[PDB]
């Protein structure tokens, strides 16, 4: 194929002259940025590219400019094109290793100014941070090099190339190649230099080129360790090197964005705190193995850091260079079947963080990285795996400083192979106990193919070598949804030559061949138990354990049984946790055309909003936050699932348990909320536990001082004792009024001092029921009694399938038989409605019975629903009645859980208390879907303007609510296209479905489905 | 403006004022093609585009003449399905237009009608939502 260029479909040629891999270390006085405005011109493909060997600056110069860092498909007017979302499938035909022949290339062009002084003194290098697809690049006219690995870091030697004066520098970036079969994330497609670029500056006759730096304890009781530190030093001319070990600083040490982030500096004294120091002899090996009494350790519950500064020494004893940067005491072993931190077998409460941005996509600024983090550790997060490739190198120090375990994962999916099998086969499902044997189908076209071997080593070299000085990396991974073949067993032994000291992960790898670790991806509670029982041995023994690489698929409303998948990970020591997926929404702000409104508003996209040819349409929006990286109801709830101390308040006791790793709880503060009192606890280590006497009922665990990225009083658990279903006080007017009853051709009427009830006895639709300046009726479109919500995206692949097919938005009631007459005991009167409730086209539905019982400042309305017929559906999503509010109504305050949300499988974080909808800022979904829920309501008060209260209250069990003002959220596409009624509605529901995890994962358990049955219930709708 | 069907300075009056939509009209098909579809005494017109919103167009001082279509070839065309048309929509956007009278047998344009000879001065706006 000679009209695609060779290095574009070679998968050998992973690099052209790039330097080997060292460990990344930013240095202020080394770093010079190259970020900023370059040349820039977009060419249809390879062959329409200038000659980069004869492009002057001069004729660059009048081209128009781009900002580096940034994508091509995320400028101003969508000028080089937009993004695009595939998740399985590939954007391009397999040809494997042949790239699409029209093929978008962007060259870019600066200068740089080198001084008479610079190249005698410097070794002059070109970093670049990360370049999607691949690149090649030169210098005056020059070819320096190619490179492929969009989110791995390379280095040129630029030494040969440069001149005094003026230097050009050009990049000529591919869209695809090769590679591109093995970069298949479901993500966004996104082109360009979009991370940093460097002029580094090294000394010229001796420098210092890599360092490894290792923590080993000596012993069983992880007390004493060997810290050793190996030096690669390059050139001739130097004497020997310092070695200064800092006294520790605790991980409880405050951090801000600003102290995170700060780069300084050259003439800035690291520490004085002197610890250990060594110094090397001239002609003597530049590495040494010291002896440290008693350590801190570093743990991602306290990041506790010992600083140090490694000096490179001249003849003249001057400092040539020096490195700052940091130790942590920590030993990940494989010990007993368990991924043990320090002896420790720990426990993952993690997400997968990709690198997103809504407006700069993968070009992420730090300052927004740290915002994750902080984020993150507010919500008791303590582990990150970076699905599915490396971040920006300046962020694993974050997780060094703010405590996470992290899996550091290679830049390596294989995916889209599957995509032709899976229709041509009509595949339905797969299940992580089986589904290898579908992948091992395909693994022959890349991760079984030799070819790809070089490609698929420098992932794993390139991965580990640029961060294995990061003791928050505990695992690395050889990528995801690769298939499994020879290329990842190749990895395996070379991470592990390259690193001893860490386990390897890969989920491909079903058996873990090559892997220390057994991984699930969504699995099934009897899935995960099968294969622990067959993993587990008559002694009860087990080689490897399992954790939850992705859980809990976070998409829209949900997860649900984030609480079952909990209780499974502390009761056996097998599982040690998981990590959900995703951190965030990967939604695109653009401007959106609305349904609602026929304007333009800003909207966050996903795919088809970019009119791609082929796409993954709302899988975009899949995180625990939305694309603005704020948290939704998934976060709030997985907080609590989550939480680190168990609160439990029975039988006049509270027993607090600790469900830390390492840490204990005297950081923590116990408040008696029902007192204000602080309460003492005893200092509990981890698994430790303490019942107190206590007449409480709702007990928080918070933070005493600010510490980390936490400010004190930040809560980290909290318990409550149930609350029992208390009857209001309310009294109910019994007296006997004199009321008018006019029951005419079609309507009822019933008059009485401060009431007024019409029902249109055709319908079974209260026109207007006005009770002491206070009126509601009914929301009708063809019943008084509805099932229907907007489907979540969990509902989309079955449940709503189902209801749809059972045509349930279709639900009418047709009247029967109304029967009027006279009150009895401290009645006014009795109005009893006979219908049946059936959709069109269907047998079932329900012979129903609505008994209202009118009093003065009260009505009784008693509800059976008897399910009959044949041919019925498995489950409701809802059921309930829908009442129009008037126009006096004002707000809202209830008895229940809040402040959020909640439904029957995402509930325990909204504890019980009396809320008020004014201190509520009501959660707007990015993708519109049922939202607003209320579930286990004890009461409701809805005011009224001048008029006071309408107290609503179920009998005998708590109710579901949901007061709006919307409609037409079947269909909005984004909350911008949501419709409003003048007016508000109560949504007044018996019971509601679960919300589960289906869109990935499992349907929503037994337990909280809204199984079909008879309906019967009573509510009261109480005047003030 | 004047709607919902077209208008001329000589034949505008039945067409009343309003805010008129192009989807609800059914425009009008002359047995022998000829000058049609204008539409006179415009206040503003909006140019919807998909998924971009509107562009608003509005002469200054004056109410303007507009008519938005698709063919050609008009002049020479015998009957309605000999009129050409392109891949895209054109706008006429006019200043001013003349009269339509009954000359072909009766008397011209009356002279308050007639796009008399003189100089043209007129400012627009193009204004983007
Ligand atoms: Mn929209
Ligand atoms: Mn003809």
């Amino acid at each position: 194929s000679c009209l695609i260029p060779e290095n574009l479909r070679n998968p050998k040629k992973v690099h052209e002259n790039r330097l080997p891999t060292r460990a990344y270390y930013y240095d202020q006085d080394i770093f010079e940025s190259l970020n900023g405005p370059w040349a820039f011109a977009l060419f249809d493909a390879p062959l329409d590219a200038p000659d980069a060997k004869n492009l002057d600056w001069e004729t660059a110069k009048k081209w128009s400019t781009i900002s580096v860092p940034s994508h091509w498909e995320l400028q101003e007017d969508w000028k080089y094109g937009k993004p695009i979302y595939t998740n399985v499938q590939y954007p391009i035909p397999i040809d494997i290793p042949n790239p699409p022949t029209v093929n978008p290339t962007g060259v870019y062009a600066r200068t740089f100014e080198l001084d008479s002084k610079s190249i005698e003194s410097f070794e002059h290098r070109l970093r670049f941070e990360g370049v999607d697809n691949c690149y090649e690049l030169y210098v005056n006219g020059q070819y320096v090099g190619f490179n492929k690995g969009s989110r791995n870091g390379a280095e040129f030697d630029i030494q040969k190339y440069v001149s005094e004066g003026e230097n050009l520098v050009v990049v000529k970036v591919f869209k695809w190649s090769d590679s591109t079969y093995i970069e298949d994330q479901d993500q966004w497609w996104l082109s360009g230099i979009y991370r940093d670029v460097s002029l580094l500056k090294l000394p010229k006759k001796a420098h210092i080129e890599d360092v490894r730096v290792t923590t080993t304890f000596v012993d069983s009781q992880y007390q004493d360790a060997e810290l050793s530190v190996k030096v690669d030093v390059q050139g001739s001319s130097y004497d020997h090197i310092n070695f200064t070990l800092y006294e520790p600083e605790d991980g409880s040490k405050v951090y801000d964005a600003s102290s995170l982030l700060n780069e300084e500096n050259g003439n800035t004294t690291f520490s004085t705190k002197e610890f250990i120091s060594f110094s090397t002899k001239k002609n003597e090996e530049t590495a040494f193995k010291i002896n440290v009494k008693a350590p801190e350790h570093w743990t991602a519950e306290n990041p506790t850091l010992y600083k140090y500064q490694l000096d490179l020494i001249g003849s003249d004893g001057s400092v040539i260079q020096s490195i700052k940067h940091h130790v942590g005491f920590r030993q990940v072993e494989l010990k007993d079947g368990n991924i043990t931190v320090n002896g420790k077998d720990i426990l993952f409460r993690g997400v997968n963080r990709h690198d997103h941005h809504p407006r700069f996509g993968r070009a992420v600024p730090l300052d927004f990285v740290v915002r994750d983090l902080i984020l993150m550790k507010k919500f008791n997060i303590n582990a990150v795996r970076n699905s599915h490739y490396p971040n920006h190198p300046k962020v694993y120090d974050l997780f060094d400083k703010l405590g996470f375990w992290v899996i550091d994962e290679a830049d390596l999916e294989t995916h889209g192979v599957q995509e032709p099998f899976n229709r041509h086969t009509n595949l339905e499902a797969e299940y992580p106990d089986t589904k290898n044997k579908l992948y091992d189908v395909n693994a022959h076209y890349l991760s079984d193919n030799p070819e790809y071997e070089v490609a698929y080593l420098d992932r794993a070299s390139q991965l580990v070598l640029r961060d294995v000085n990061h003791p928050s990396i505990i695992i690395w991974s050889l990528g995801n949804e690769a298939c499994y073949g020879r290329n990842h067993k190749a990895m395996y032994k070379l991470i592990k030559q390259l690193d001893p000291t860490r386990l390897v992960h890969y989920e491909g790898d079903l058996n873990a061949l090559s892997a220390d670790i057994f991984s699930f991806m969504y699995p099934t509670f009897e899935i995960m138990e099968r294969w622990r029982k067959n993993h587990t041995d008559e002694n009860g023994k087990f080689e490897k354990p399992l954790i939850l690489c992705e859980y809990g698929h976070a998409m829209g409303n949900g997860p649900g049984s984030l609480k079952e998948y909990q209780e499974l990970f502390y009761k056996e020591k097998f599982y040690q946790g998981g990590f959900i997926w995703e951190w965030a929404n990967h939604g695109i702000e653009f401007e959106d055309v609305s349904t609602a409104d026929g304007k333009l508003h800003k909207a966050y996209a996903y795919g088809g909003d970019f009119k791609e040819e082929v796409h993954d349409g709302v899988f975009i929006m899949d995180g625990l936050c939305n694309s603005e990286h704020n948290p939704t109801p998934g976060l709030v709830e997985y907080k609590k699932v989550i939480e680190p101390v168990h609160i439990k308040i029975a039988h006049g006791s509270v027993t607090i348990t600790n469900k830390h790793d390492f840490i204990t709880t005297d950081h923590l503060l116990f408040i008696d909320k029902d007192t204000g009192k602080t309460i003492d606890v005893p200092s509990l280590k981890p698994e430790e536990s303490v019942t107190i006497p206590s007449d409480t009922t709702y007990v928080v665990a918070v933070l005493k001082d600010d510490a980390g990225v936490l400010k004190a009083g930040h809560e980290i658990a909290w318990g409550q004792a149930e609350l029992p279903l208390k009857v209001p006080d309310f009294v109910t007017e019994t007296a006997e009024k004199a009321a008018k009853i006019n029951d005419g051709k079609r309507y009822v009427s019933v008059e009485s001092s401060g009431l007024h009830f019409i029902l249109d006895k055709l319908l079974g639709k209260i026109e207007s029921l006005k009770v002491k300046g206070k009126e509601i009726s009914s929301k009708f479109e063809g019943s008084s009694i509805t099932f229907w919500r907007p489907p979540t995206n969990n509902d989309e692949p079955r449940d709503f399938k189902n209801w749809k097919k059972y045509n349930i938005d279709l639900m009418k009631q047709n009247i029967h038989g109304v029967s009027v007459e006279k009150g009895s005991n401290g009645s006014l009167a009795v109005v009893t409605v006979n219908s049946r409730i059936s959709p069109v086209v269907f047998y079932y539905g329900f012979e129903t019975v609505q008994k209202y019982t009118i009093f003065a400042n009260k009505i009784n309305l008693n509800t059976s629903m008897k399910l009959t017929g044949e041919y019925q559906p498995p489950d409701f999503p809802r059921v309930g009645y829908e009442f129009w509010l008037g126009d006096s109504y004002e707000s809202f305050e209830w008895l229940g859980r809040g402040p959020g949300e909640s439904y029957p499988d995402k509930k325990e974080s909204q504890r019980f208390g009396l809320y008020d909808s004014k201190d509520v800022e009501e959660f707007v979904y990015d993708y519109p879907q049922e939202n607003g829920n209320h579930t286990d309501t004890h009461f409701l008060n809805i005011k009224f303007e001048g008029a006071g209260k309408l107290s609503i209250f179920q009998k005998e069990k708590p109710f579901n609510f949901k007061i709006s003002d919307e409609y037409g959220v079947d269909e909005a596409a984004h909350a911008c296209d949501v419709k409003r009624y003048g007016r508000h509605y109560l949504r007044l529901d018996h019971a509601i479905h679960g919300v589960g995890s289906e869109a990935c994962g499992p349907a929503v358990l037994d337990q909280y489905r809204l199984k079909a049955q008879d309906f019967n219930f009573e509510f009261d709708l109480a005047f003030e």
